[PDB]
């Protein structure tokens, strides 16, 4: 800030001045008569300077001390001034000075070393803040922040530091007095620790702290966390504050002489798209499921991937590994960690984030009615991820968060939860776009899309499912001799059909038009918000029915909703028409795709997990590389 | 949007255009074989654009369809893409394509007439809806819109209009149908009526509702009006959209065609400083105080005011009229209409807001708990704003509100309850600054400054109580000969002292220091924060002592709280030491405030309001002109 001292002949003024802070001067209220002039002298550590030799007494001109040093004792600056006159000897008004240094201090750089406002940008200044969501605390099930203590030494690289460096006279705290605090409004939000072993300054119980300090240099050490991430009553924001109180007369209250903060904002959770190097692997292992497990295990292996299964003793028949959770991270110049977002979806696999993801370095965060008020929209196949885009000039150097929702509320559209919406939204980095997906009878973005890593353009392509390719396809091989060839060629307990019968069913036909629409509107849509253009896109020949409501499933495995391990895909098994001794499905994709480098792997997993109305991302989860670009540096 | 027509020589295509909407083509997916090349052909309705005469079949190459003209029959408009090659006959694949107008439009341009994003500023775009929280309705006690009726034709000024403008074929709604709706998320916070007399077809109980228009040309005309502020969890905008759905095949759920939106931005509530020309007075009546009545009717008539008075019936002896509420207005391009704020403080005046102010044309809003848990600090003369000002380039071209709190939260600190807080920032176009007011027994900002009118600098001054200019003139009547002078003269029940014996005495010269310093800390706040300078301030001579928990309160009549009507001031009766015929304290503020052009009127307040703690302005309230700086033309 800034401090106005006034001066008197009456007697000499004794004050204070912090470093870093303009101090100025009030001559004229109290300069006595007869007088017309002044003239200022003080001590080598003032630097005087003054606007609008001696000078006209005049209200207007401008006076500002500054300080170069710390005292090393009470009053051992001085300023001395002398108002003089035609026939008038000078008069003397002395002021007394003690300088200090009050510097609370935190990595504002965002370079991971310490020593106004928050924004955001390469250009812009703030530090940031983790929330304590993890469990490196090897014994309870609690994440970290939730008590008053720091259990382990490893949690405090999951803090940040602020310094508060003060340099004072020896008995400068005789007669001050300084505070720590933060608002009550943000109290519940962030949690202090003063370093000594850690001890809680700050918290949900105690907004504000008598800070020990000695006299001279001194050097004191906080360790900060944040309890909650951003949300729709939380813009993400924390600030601390340092306070110095003048304690000197003992019949009177504490009087506020400066005050400084430092402004931190909380990391959000973000999400992590395909196109970025997986790095573990998950699945459930169910009844005759190993078939399935094994191609898995092969392809990660491939990829280089930890594996990660979950037994049906701990599953409870819940083979949808996706659905249950989002595994993303969080992301501090300091400390980077994966955090995992657990759905309130709330079957089978509810445990599994909870006991077996979260822990050592591994976040923990979850939304919406834990026992109830829920759709299957809100089940994570309905949640995905761009890769980076620049949209007309804005980019999104994090890509956007994509997920599926109905065009307009009715007694019978799903939508997924608010509270997810709120909290997706309140992460800012990934601006999420709401996309049309209750037309599927499950109802998920993974069923109609999925994004691949490509060697050009904006290195990715976009494959969206395709009824249109599927004819053609068909309608090519019909044309080419092979009316008679038989879907479903390698399924027993099951009805095999000929392409020309497909080609000529008229209500099939009618289903997959109007499924076309529904999936051509979001192509649109993802145009319009991605930035992409048609060479962006890869269609994937896929048929699909309606059934009950006039919902729409996969009239064979539905082959975009697969398992993308950088270069090596994992595609289900299509089961399609063989001819010339190959599916000609499988022969299409991999026309689509391998001249992009990839490389696809048909996992058969009919029985398993198709007609339960699901394939092989819907059985999987993968955590992925954290993006490099630091979110800090977008300009949301 | 932009829609995509995939045409095929198979049959002929049949699709709706609807006008401003970019349609594209897809030639190549079905283009025949033997082919090479094409042409188009098409009606005069239609204009084809190609980017990348005939063309090759290249998927890269750019077809383009605009429609210049509603249709007036399904179908009146074709397509021919003629398909041919080397030794090829041409063959030809037909478009048959019906255009539409469906326009959704309100007064986005706010110039109160009708015929994407909300955005900020002059340059600006989107219209704004008013909180329908007033009470035309001459019957109930109800804000209008509670309920689900418009109950007066009166109250359709208050609602914002909103008109969907059709041109269709005849029969273009047998197979098609319009829904009109509002997210889940934002149905709670607007109402729309159809106009037919009106009928609700969006609001917190319903979401979507369809549309009955017929084919043609046609004009529908909506009301619609907010039910709640900006506030922490609603950031003020409200989007409502129109969707088109193909309803033509009764086996498949409808088809969504096109969707277009507008976005209102709720109007915040708005404080006016006192340099805004006052309109209405408001005070008690209560044992005793006709003689203060007298000199407030006397000066409300000078500065053409209408005045009102609560009876002692309704007040329950509270005398405190600035305490309960603040008015403020809300303002649309087509409506403006004053707003009580009405305190949580819920005292003896707590029905007035409710039953007296509130009405035809009268705003009325609240918040915070009503049953418990509030402080002094949430009483109204604790809230306050600033006349326009610009802080180092920043615009505030409605002030700044300012509102009292402690200098840091501990068990015995005071604040505004923190829903007032966030109710305060939530409004944004008058960024508020909190100062320092807790040292003060009642709390309240009020106490210690008030702004004036002024005819030269930025329009007008801040007036800030100061013990230091009480010494001073004190002072300089003792050396002038009046150490004998005695303050309280003309008050019998009191004990008067003399300056000699105020100037000597040490504690009260303590106890002044101390308030002097409390006050400089928000003198510099200000500067900081108003972007003021000294010569936009000017000092009232007053005095304080401390009492009970150090508390600070007026040693005499605090004249900083004064009534503020244009350039008639209604400032409290000091009982100065009365020198050459007058009261050196009246003489002295005269002398600071005539040259502004101000009518001093001295109010005796002493044992009806002073010894109850309180003076002139916190007895009364003023309702003042709304500015004419149009707050969405603000960049906050
Ligand atoms: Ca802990
Ligand atoms: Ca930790
Ligand atoms: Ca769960
Ligand atoms: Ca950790
Ligand atoms: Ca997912
Ligand atoms: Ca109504
Ligand atoms: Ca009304
Ligand atoms: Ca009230
Ligand atoms: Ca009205
Ligand atoms: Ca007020």
């Amino acid at each position: 800030q800034g401090t106005l001292i006034r001066v008197t002949p009456e007697q000499p003024t004794h004050a204070v001045c912090v470093l870093g802070t303009l101090t100025q001067l009030d001559i004229c209220s109290s300069a006595p008569e007869d007088c017309t002039s002044f003239s200022i002298n003080a001590s080598p550590g003032v630097v005087v300077d003054i606007a609008h030799s001696t000078w006209p007494l005049d209200p207007g001109v401008e006076v500002t001390l500054t300080m170069k040093a710390a005292s090393g004792s009470t009053g051992d600056q001085k300023v001395q001034i002398s108002y003089y006159g035609p026939k008038t000897p000078p008069v003397k008004a002395l002021l007394y000075l003690t300088a200090v240094e009050i510097s609370l201090c935190a990595d504002i750089t965002r370079t991971g070393k310490v020593k106004r406002t928050w924004t955001w940008g390469p250009c812009g200044q703030g530090a940031i803040l983790l929330v304590n969501c993890d469990r490196d605390n090897l014994e309870s099930s609690a994440m970290d922040c939730e008590d008053d203590e720091v259990l382990d030494s490893e949690d405090l690289q999951d803090m940040s530091l602020m310094t508060l460096s003060t340099k004072t006279p020896k008995d400068f705290f005789t007669n001050h007095t300084l505070v720590l605090h933060v608002a009550r409004s943000e109290m519940d939000k962030v949690r202090v620790f003063q370093a000594t072993k850690c001890s809680v300054v700050l918290g949900p119980k105690w907004p504000s702290h008598y800070l020990m300090v000695p006299g001279g240099k001194h050097n004191m050490d906080f360790y900060v966390e944040a309890l909650a991430f951003p949300d729709t009553d939380f813009p993400g924001l924390i600030t601390l504050t340092i306070s110095l109180l003048d304690t000197s007369n003992l019949e009177l209250p504490e009087a506020v002489v400066f005050q400084d903060s430092v402004v931190f904002r909380v990391a959000p959770w973000i999400m992590t798209p395909n196109t970025q190097p997986p790095q573990e692997v998950y699945a459930c292992s169910i009844f005759e499921n190993e078939d399935f497990l094994k191609s898995v295990t092969t392809l990660a292996m491939k990829a280089k991937c930890k594996l990660t299964i979950c037994p049906e003793e701990e599953n409870m028949d819940d083979q949808w590994m996706q659905d249950e959770m989002e595994i993303g991270y969080i992301q501090a110049p300091h400390k980077t960690l994966p955090v995992v977002f657990d759905s309130p979806r709330n079957r089978g696999l509810k445990e599994f984030p909870i006991k077996r993801v979260m822990g050592p370095d591994f976040g923990y965060v979850t939304r919406g009615p834990q026992t109830g008020g829920i759709s299957g929209l809100d089940s994570f196949g309905n949640l995905e991820v761009s890769p980076p885009v620049t949209v007309r000039g804005k980019e999104y150097p994090l890509g956007r968060i994509l997920f599926g929702d109905s065009c307009y509320p009715s007694n019978d559209s799903r939508q997924m939860h608010q509270a997810l919406q709120d909290f997706l939204s309140a992460q800012q980095v990934q601006a999420p776009v709401k996309l049309y997906s209750d037309w599927l009878s499950v109802g998920h973005v993974d069923e109609f899309l999925s994004f691949v890593p490509a060697p050009d353009r904006k290195g990715f392509r976009l494959l969206l499912a395709s009824p249109r390719s599927c004819y053609k396809l068909f309608q090519e091989q019909q044309n080419e001799g092979h009316g008679e060839a038989l879907l479903f060629e390698g399924i027993k307990k099951k009805k095999q059909q000929k392409i020309k019968n497909i080609l000529s069913n008229k209500t099939l036909r009618e289903h997959n038009s109007f499924v076309e629409r529904c999936i051509d509107w979001n192509r649109e849509l993802l145009k319009r918000e991605l930035g992409l253009a048609e060479s962006d896109i890869i269609d994937i020949p896929q048929l699909f029915k309606l059934k009950e409501f006039s919902k729409a499933e996969a009239f064979f495995p539905n082959m975009v909703n697969m398992l993308v391990l950088g270069k090596h895909l994992g595609i289900p098994k299509p089961f399609g028409p063989v001819i010339n001794g190959r599916c000609c499905l499988e022969e299409k994709v991999c026309s689509l795709l391998e001249p992009l480098g990839l490389q696809c792997t048909f996992i058969n997993d009919f029985f398993t997990y198709h007609i339960r109305h699901g394939e092989v991302h819907c059985g999987t989860n993968v955590r992925r590389k954290p993006f490099s670009f630091k979110w800090w540096n977008m300009v949301p």
